């Protein structure tokens, strides 16, 4: 898991909208 930030920020972008959509 990613430290909470890295990966938040571009969470809200849409890049990683993987693991807040379905399983996948």
């Amino acid at each position: 898991m990613a430290p909470r930030g890295f990966s938040c920020l571009l969470l809200l972008t849409x890049e990683i909208d993987l693991p807040v959509k379905r399983r996948a």
